[PDB]
RNA sequence: GGGGCGGUAGCUCAGCCUGGGAGAGCACCGGACUGAAGAUCCGGGUGUCGGGGGUUCAAAUCCCCCCCGCCCC
């Protein structure tokens, strides 16, 4: 926290070479005179190695939202390394926290608030169970609500995180099969949810999708996201509501299947029965598994009478030594 | 044509009032971790701030023009 001294003719080579030493001090914005520029600085030692005059002034404090906070810089060493990573969801502000910081939580909460302003809801997080793959949370802070839009890949998502399933980090992986599709193509996704996986498809290609679901609720939900995101699609989505296995075989094929498998269940070979040129199926796998879980998908590719080649990628973390991962039937 | 707003990383966005650090979260890539975990830990910015001009010593920030998306005549 200090500061520098440059003529006005010449105080733009300072900063730029002050700013390649790094000591320009960022949190306080800098006085400017027709005679000198005072810029700030982090370390008077440096600024003397470079021979700049160098005078120790009081320079004003730059507003908070100019700087460039950060979940670690805005907490304690103890409670960061206590709490988990921050994932948004609309105005929903979720994070993993123990009880011993949740004691403490309060300080979390104001340093979320000053990292994010927009964030209404604030709640802990606890792990997915049951059927409908539901997440845990309690509200720690903000209105007592867990349902909102929430914009994603030029789409909008609404989601009742308390009785529905959604996770944003797999954006990337809908982004990625997204453009792997093709335009006029015939896809089917099992346990769709929500459509998270068909509307970002459906924005980037023109396809007819079809899309399974149990979970009743999550169809209201999907149901009000098919009017705002079709003034926003090119592609069109079908919603059939019901048991996967029960629609699979009462179903005509389809190009591509999309099958985000619940965790603890089998939908391969339901899958590769439907889909026609390429299947990805989403599985739960230890690492050392994903070549024999390759061998697996193999295996029922030569049940279902299909000569096809598969490759196998990383989706996620699961767990210890356990990845969430895809497969990518290519059918001949 | 007119005006009201928006165009910043791959997505969602701060920053602009009042000029001087290209940032946040997640994504993505590489590494690590044995019981339950749609996790967690370590490392990495991947950028034409829509484009051009103007002003100033200096523009993501102030001015004009052009392009593109929502809303009003
Ligand atoms: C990762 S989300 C898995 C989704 O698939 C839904 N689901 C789970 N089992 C079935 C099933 N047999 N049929 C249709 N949808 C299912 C659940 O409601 C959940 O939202």
């Amino acid at each position: 926290m200090s500061g520098v001294k440059v003529r006005r003719e010449d105080a733009k080579k300072v900063l730029e070479l002050l700013k390649s030493v790094g000591i320009l001090d960022g949190k306080r914005k800098a006085i400017r005179d027709e005679k000198y520029v005072i810029f700030p600085v982090t370390d008077t030692n440096i600024a003397k190695s470079l021979g700049l005059e160098v005078v120790d002034v009081e320079l004003p404090m730059r507003p908070e939202r100019q700087i460039y906070k950060n979940l670690e810089d805005l907490l304690p060493r103890e409670i960061f390394k206590k709490l988990g990573r921050l994932d948004i969801v609309g105005d929903i502000a979720i994070v993993s926290i123990p009880d011993e910081i949740l004691s403490e939580r309060e300080v979390i909460v104001s340093a979320i608030r000053k990292l994010y302003p927009k964030v209404k809801v604030i709640a802990r997080r606890g792990f997915h169970s049951g059927l409908y793959r539901i997440r845990e949370l309690e509200v720690i802070w903000g209105e007592n609500r867990l349902h909102t839009i929430h914009k994603e890949n030029g789409v909008l998502i609404k989601v009742d995180l308390s009785k529905v399933f959604f996770n944003p980090r797999m954006k990337g992986e809908r982004y990625r099969i997204a453009q792997l599709v093709n335009d006029g193509e015939r896809i089917l996704v099992p346990f769709a949810g929500v459509i998270p996986y068909p509307l970002v498809i459906a924005r980037f290609k023109n396809v007819e999708v079809y899309a399974v679901e149990i979970n009743e609720f999550a169809v209201k939900l999907a149901e009000e996201n098919l009017e705002l995101n079709r003034d926003r699609l090119k592609g069109k989505i079908k919603i059939i509501h019901g048991d996967v296995f029960e629609v699979l075989p009462n179903l005509p094929n389809f190009d591509r299947v999309v099958s985000p498998t619940p965790k603890g269940v089998d939908a391969l070979s339901l899958t590769l029965s439907k889909a026609e040129k390429f299947l990805h199926y989403y599985d739960f796998v230890h690492e050392s598994e994903i070549e024999r879980f390759r061998e697996r998908v193999l295996e029922e590719c030569r049940r279902q009478g299909k000569e096809c080649r598969v490759s196998v990628r990383k989706v996620s973390d699961y767990k210890p030594h356990v990845y969430k991962v895809c497969a990518d039937v290519e059918i001949l």
